[PDB]
């Protein structure tokens, strides 16, 4: 028992983290096989940053320039190439401590773990969602860009997104790791609109059912409700509307504690009108979204 | 800019995880050097359980009963010890992968990390504090036990916890590597009270000037208070009585803002006599104990 915002062990990612140097910028890289994967901004001067010529900027560089380091030893690039905003240096040595691993897109709402890096070196991990706008509330300050988002199944790790930038609102923005942004987000220091962002409903469900079974159950009630009448309220407390997918995948805790989706949908709709009444569910005050269903099914029993 | 709840990250502790089976039970050990540390209660059977005669019970066991496997290497145990309520497994290979390490008896309201284990196997990573009443909130099923908490200097983990029990209440409990509980706990399936807890204010006035650092102000007021005056606020609440040790060590967080540690203090005050208002400090909507001052220094600086 017990519920904890649980990120995945960073082992796997901490061996792959770089330093990569060009010019006075240093940021992270991610050493996978022979290849470095970093943001192209590392190529970027103070003057550069508010709208940067790219591919001007990377044809004065040479594969000498990028000063690539793993922790003492020192990379040797022998190719370098721009793929949307990702720069990908070829290295002369295949890391040695290369996962199993993978590159994925992952949907807004997923979840995932940060290993937040400076210099290379990891400093910490946390989970949390890509927001339905395609930004991420993370902890990055100057030097984290290159971070990389993460997903561990068993052995493989899925590589899912790598930190580029902070919006002007504090809130972070980056790229899957073939480059692409998530959202509408350009790596240029330019004020730049973020979505309006929802809160995600399917992993606010998925959370009442973890407190459920974690013994949390104050919030359960008398009442049923509809698809239609839940997004109903759904859309006046800006919640993403809920879809049969959604109560497909609620489906196994719905199994496990009896309780049907649209009756947990009743009490979510309660508490979305009328509020906590100054309590508390599995810690939070709030209405937490960073678990999906997939999150709380493997907390919930103890998967490795 | 943001502020999030971060593990230090694991690799170092999960290069050290192993599995120890004595008869049916399966549960983590900590390999360091040629060393497996894990939970004395791995030689209980179901009735040994309720109260565990653990010197008899070991007595019956050789060093050939204790099956250690880290992943899928086997090791030889040449040597079995009880100190407290740890066992120590003497193997004939020293860990390769054994970190610089120190062993910690951490104070109440310190933090740490923990790496949730099964079967010798990581399955997450979170960060938690020691409760005024030496319980820690963690999230735990059958089979965790074992698991281990540390912080990281650097190079240097500081094991400080291993985990050994889930109260009736569905808190955790535990020990530091000396196999000494923190608390007044036993390692026996009985109802066992746990001391009344309070919320850690110095972590709590931490966790308000990481939220003015990250832009989260509108808790400042116009007041201030004396510790005398707090204190009484504090005990009405059920938080620790500030000291000058903690005002002290909340020095260079007051130095960075400008605001000093009284005037936080009365920000704490007005939010502890009038709620939040409904409204949030760094994503919660409840005041935040889990940092210490020097998790939001090292956070707010980026230290790797
Ligand atoms: C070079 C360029 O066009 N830019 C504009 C500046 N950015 C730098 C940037 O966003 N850094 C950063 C990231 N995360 C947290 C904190 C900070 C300070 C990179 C992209
Ligand atoms: C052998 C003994 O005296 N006992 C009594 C049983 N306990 C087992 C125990 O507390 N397990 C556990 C730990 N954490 C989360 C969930 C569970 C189920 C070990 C100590």
């Amino acid at each position: 028992s017990g519920f904890r915002k649980m990120a995945f062990p960073s082992g796997k990612v901490e061996g792959c983290m770089v330093q990569v140097t060009c010019g006075t910028t240093t940021l992270n890289g991610l050493w996978l096989d022979d290849v470095v994967y970093c943001p192209r901004h590392v190529i970027c001067t103070s003057e550069d940053m508010l709208n940067p010529n790219y591919e001007d900027l990377l044809i004065r560089k040479s594969n000498h320039n990028f000063l690539v380091q793993a922790g003492n030893v020192q990379l040797r690039v022998i190719g370098h190439s721009m793929q949307n905003c990702v720069l990908k240096l070829k290295v002369d040595t295949a890391n040695p401590k290369t996962p199993k691993y993978k590159f994925v897109r992952i949907q807004p709402g997923q979840t995932f773990s940060v290993l937040a890096c400076y210099n290379g070196s990891p400093s910490g991990v946390y989970q949390c969602a890509m927001r339905p706008n395609f930004t991420i509330k993370g902890s990055f300050l100057n030097g984290s860009c290159g971070s990389v988002g993460f997903n561990i199944d068993y052995d493989c790790v899925s590589f899912c997104y790598m930190h580029h930038m902070e919006l002007p609102t504090g809130v972070h923005a980056g790229t899957d790791l073939e480059g692409n942004f998530y959202g509408p987000f350009v790596d240029r220091q330019t004020a730049q609109a973020a979505g309006t962002d929802t809160t995600i409903t399917v992993n606010v469900l998925a959370w009442l059912y973890a407190a459920v079974i974690n013994g949390d159950r104050w919030f359960l009630n008398r009442f049923t409700t509809t698809l239609n009448d839940f997004n109903l309220v759904a859309m006046k407390y800006n919640y993403e509307p809920l879809t049969q997918d959604h109560v497909d995948i609620l489906g196994p805790l719905s199994a496990q504690t009896g309780i049907a989706v649209l009756d947990m949908c009743a009490s979510l709709k309660e508490l979305l009108q009328n509020g906590m009444n100054g309590r508390t569910i599995l810690g939070s005050a709030l209405l937490e979204d960073e678990f999906t269903p997939f999150d709380v099914v493997r907390q919930c029993s103890g998967v490795t």
